[PDB]
């Protein structure tokens, strides 16, 4: 059936699950650009800023669910995958992803 006709040069959908966006803002950016087929990446990126500024709270909240939702799946897809790999493997993945739980120098 599908023996991999073509490949990629990122290698993101193999080592780790679907990486969820940072927040609704960045998420909407990809959503708008995907719809803005008749708009250059330069206009799209700029549009996402305006379209996001005009969007109401109820509208922005909708995108928030998608972002958070992606995190839920990312955790599961990452968990089922991690456990699937040995300690050594889980260590590398855990020492790169688990270490970065969305934080900086300190909570402040």
């Amino acid at each position: 059936g599908s023996s991999g006709s073509s490949g990629q040069l990122k290698d993101k959908f193999d080592g780790r699950p679907t990486k969820p966006p940072p927040n609704s803002y960045s998420l909407y950016c990809a959503e708008l650009m995907a719809n803005m087929k008749d708009v250059p990446s330069t206009e799209r990126m700029v549009l996402c800023s305006q379209q996001w500024k005009l969007l109401s709270q109820k509208e922005k909240d909708a995108y928030h669910k998608k972002c958070d939702q992606k995190k839920k799946d990312y955790e599961v897809e990452l968990l089922r995958f991690l456990e699937s790999l040995p300690e050594e493997e889980q260590q590398r993945v855990l020492g790169e992803e688990k270490m970065l739980n969305i934080s900086g120098p300190s909570s402040g």
